[PDB]
């Protein structure tokens, strides 16, 4: 609740910080000791060196070493910074591993392109910190405890002033440190908004060439930056406010010396007291910059509490192959506004089931449900009269292939877009058979050499027709028990998909297959068919069995029949 | 060529840096003066102050006021940092405006998700810099010139040592500054690779749940970070190397005082000489961190030389409406491997032309050409017997609508996905007619209130079916002379698109329309049709005119006829 205890708990999860820093902090302490001891000895030494040269050859060597050991402080600056580079790299490690094992039901709410900078830019603020953080704080805290003990009159008999220098200053940093905390949470919640704007803009540059967007999306960037980030000077204004305020209470201690305070002691008293400031200007800098870190990490804390959606809790059950039964499952994408209404159907093995619905139904959502992404409230999904959750959470995903309604590809270099299914044993003499079972090898070999070809970002390299045929090979290399085709009519011609339908029939005969498609002439011979509508389903059986029996549509097909009856009489 | 002259030229383009910094640098100079003058006066003052409380009270209250002007240094630290915040914001301004006016023929080569961080993270390295950069450099350079003049014996009669302290140190920083420059260009060319990895991964999280990717794409991140960025400690190792090496030449000057002065003031000479180090430790820090900036900006320079693809060179010609003629245009996406082979066809006005080709042809690469993105080598594109380049470069884009083969949407809040065509005069009582002409208003009004609805990143809140119908409204709000539909069969059903075809026929009758589509039953009544194949075209005329006459395919249609003959029997 104190916003401080989790932060040291946060760096605690990066384990190996304790080892080398403990050595690294130690020699920086004695670095403060030798810098304490240096200016008093040389002024007596030179008087000592009036003798000069003799003491000098030997002491020249001595000083070189000594002065070489004055350069040993650089090794402390190195070794702190090395463990400084360790602690940031542990954050980026632990942030990234949590980031992909968390449920997909998070990412739909908040902006994948926003949270990505919270890996980078909400760590790099601790790199610049941890030099000024540690090294400045330790070098002062020994000097201030080194001051008042040698200011021995003022901590045993004149204590009533050295109990004013810290606590009255401590009241001053409290609104500053709180305001410093309310700023660093804002900028770091706006760097993420700023980078999130651009990654939702820059890959879509072909649309932003709409010739009126370029005068506008530039204007959104400037309104992104200058109204916020030059308005990030609000940090720097308060940052410079600390200057007078440390002194404005410190000189208040200085005027206090006449209210309570022989004369031979007063002159030495001023001499030691003015050695406090360059120490005191460091410790307050640390307490400022510390609260800068917290607001830059307070957002990063909450994304370490979301609940680890991939479990490997496989109880006794992964392997056998049984039919799939949906049992009154009703899904809500938002729990007060649901779109699926206790649908109940059975997916028998070895036979291609299909799903056909109009635009706006629950077609694709039932597929994302059948990857067990949500497993909603009312209803259970079972297989073999066994509930699908208790098998495992996502080792059951391994048995299934899946292609989306769109065709997604990462920064591919084509052969790696197909590869990571079996992920270790790709068997290069088999990918071409997965290409031949997808009509891919025909229009790949004329390109420069399948490996050597590189797709774009979202896969621009290849085009749109080649995109869909590439992604369908991903499911046909994983060799699944259960296929899941979402759009086999998406971006491909009738010449292609006839080879596709004639290919997977050799594959899938004891391996059941759920495929939805537009344009019902691709699922006419399916062994089952469904007609889903707005979260409800009103159909069963074969298409010929459904056309004569059911009287709901009776022209969904005839909407597509009359679009094809024109082609006969126009040709003959 | 010197890698330095463009950098000061780079900040020169951010104009207003000259104004306030000149005031800001000035009072920091006299801040160095008062810090020079302070420790000598007080030690003589306290002996005169011991003339009691009286000596202190009334002069000392001004000394508090004097100590308030010691806090005036903070205002210099502020005003430097304020102009420090100005110069970074000018970079992000000038980088962003150049970034979107440059040709699309750049972005296909290098990785939009890579170059985006070069807006942010290759500017923020100058923010931390410019405090340590300027303020540290100015506060030393006056002190070192303030030292040797008060070390007056050693710059007129013992000069032969103060001509060693700088130039022999200057040899030492040369490999360091060069190595420091070869490091900062690497990390900043790897922050961009690291962020570019994630934005090509994180929005595709539904695919990365392939259950074997999570154990792998996590491993690519760690191999991204730890093999490179904990290996970014190579900076910090050389960064700490400067410590001995400034002194290891400085004490070499110290041993030199007996080689020329030992046979011949010496006690006061040591006292002023040891005041040089905390100055000298600042100036070398500046020359280190300066070369850190250059490698973090050398990549940023070259993206200010690419050539401004939107010109507003409209010569005399924007407005009239004439047919479109392609004349032997041959496009290469790579100039030694071209895919379009001097295609020649004519697009007559008022009549829907279509294009149908198999997978792998040049069907869209002719649409992206028809937005004048490339305008390739062999051949000219003309309209009205007038070449299309000399009209304007992209004010001609305003007359045209266009939807892609995919359906793209930005972070929308639906009404803003349709809005920025006319971009100032959206006329809220008309968007619904642009929705009614796209079969959008039917399945929008049941959602929570068209404005209030928000799509996802790539429209993931909306459907796939709803995505395509939304994007097609964008062209039907701009009210074009020329439509360009790329996939009216993409993600939409036969119930939808029959309304779509029956809608735009009321719109397009004197407004010509180029539409490609799968599944030839949507272009059967087109007034012209083309059959493009691998960059070549082998068809003309009407479909019924092409089916009997041409003998190339003769079963491209029959490939789709026999798939529909099963539905009757
Ligand atoms: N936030 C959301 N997440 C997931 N699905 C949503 C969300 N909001 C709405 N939906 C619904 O998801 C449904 C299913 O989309 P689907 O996968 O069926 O697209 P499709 O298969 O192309 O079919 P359609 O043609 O009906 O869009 C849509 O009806 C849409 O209303
Ligand atoms: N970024 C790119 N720019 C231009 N051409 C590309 C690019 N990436 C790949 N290509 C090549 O351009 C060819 C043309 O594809 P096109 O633009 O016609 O897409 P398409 O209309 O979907 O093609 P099809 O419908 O024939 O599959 C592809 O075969 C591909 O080899
Ligand atoms: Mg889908
Ligand atoms: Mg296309």
């Amino acid at each position: 609740k104190s916003k401080l205890k989790p932060f040291f708990a946060l760096v605690r999860r990066t384990n190996p910080s304790y080892g080398k820093l403990a050595f690294a902090l130690a020699l920086s302490v004695v670095t403060t000791l030798v810098s304490l001891l240096i200016p008093l000895l040389t002024k007596q030494l030179v008087d000592g060196f009036s003798m000069s040269n003799l003491s000098g050859t030997q002491i020249g060597l001595i000083a070189l070493v000594f002065f070489v050991q004055a350069g040993l402080s650089a090794y402390a600056t190195y070794a702190l910074n090395y463990n400084g580079q360790k602690i940031i790299s542990g954050l980026r490690e632990l942030l990234w591993k949590k980031l992909i094992k968390l449920p997909v039901s998070y990412f739909d709410t908040n902006a994948s392109g926003e949270t990505v900078s919270r890996v980078t830019n909400d760590t790099m603020v601790v790199k610049e910190l941890i030099t000024t953080h540690i090294s400045g704080f330790i070098t002062g805290i020994i000097s201030v405890i080194g001051s008042l003990t040698i200011l021995f009159i003022m901590n045993w008999k004149l204590t009533l002033l050295v109990l004013v220098v810290v606590p009255l200053a401590a009241l001053i940093l409290v609104p500053i440190g709180r305001k410093m905390f309310s700023i660093s949470r804002e900028t770091q919640d706006e760097t993420a908004r700023f980078t999130g704007l651009l990654n939702q803009i820059l890959p879509e540059i072909r649309l932003v060439k709409a010739s009126n967007a370029e005068d506008v999306e530039y204007g959104r960037g400037k309104m992104g930056i200058s109204s916020l980030f030059k308005l990030g000077v609000r940090e720097a204004k308060v940052q410079s406010l600390v200057g007078p305020l440390i002194s404005l209470v410190l000189m208040a201690a200085l005027v206090a010396v006449i209210g309570y305070g022989t004369a031979g002691a007063l002159v030495a008293f001023i001499l030691y007291l003015f050695q406090i400031i360059m120490p005191m200007g460091q410790i307050t800098t640390f307490f400022t910059q510390l609260q800068k870190s917290i607001g830059a990490t307070e957002r990063m804390i909450e994304i370490l509490a979301e609940e680890e959606e991939d479990t490997v809790t496989g109880k006794q059950i992964e392997n056998a192959h049984l039919p799939i039964q949906l049992d009154r499952v009703s899904f809500g994408y938002k729990p007060d506004q649901l779109i699926l209404k206790e649908v109940s159907a059975v997916i028998e093995a070895g036979k291609v089931t299909a799903i056909v619905g109009p635009s706006g139904g629950g077609k694709t959502t039932l597929f994302k449900l059948l990857e067990r992404f949500y497993s909603p409230t009312a209803g259970t999904i079972r297989l073999g009269d066994e509930p699908v959750d208790t098998y495992s959470l996502e080792s059951w995903r391994e048995h299934i292939g899946y292609v989306s309604q769109e065709s997604p590809l990462m920064s591919g270099t084509i052969r790696e877009n197909i590869c990571y299914g079996l992920e270790r044993d790709v068997t290069d003499a088999e990918i071409e058979k997965a290409a031949e079972m997808a009509y891919a090898l025909n229009f790949i070999k004329e390109l420069p050499n399948q490996f050597d070809t590189e797709v774009g970002e979202r896969g621009i390299m290849l085009s749109g027709g080649q995109r869909q045929r590439i992604a369908i090979a991903r499911a046909l290399l994983r060799n699944p028990s259960i296929l899941m085709l979402d759009a086999a009519t998406s971006s491909l011609d009738s010449q292609s998909e006839k080879s596709v339908q004639q290919a997977l029939e050799v594959l899938m005969e004891g391996r059941t297959t759920i495929v939805i498609a537009h344009r019902l002439s691709t699922v006419v011979d399916a062994d089952q068919l469904l007609f889903v509508e707005k979260g409800e389903i009103t159909g069963r059986g074969t298409h010929h069995e459904l056309m004569a029996s059911h009287g709901l549509y009776r022209d969904f097909a005839e909407q597509q029949l009359k679009m094809n009856a024109d082609l006969e009489n126009k040709a003959g």
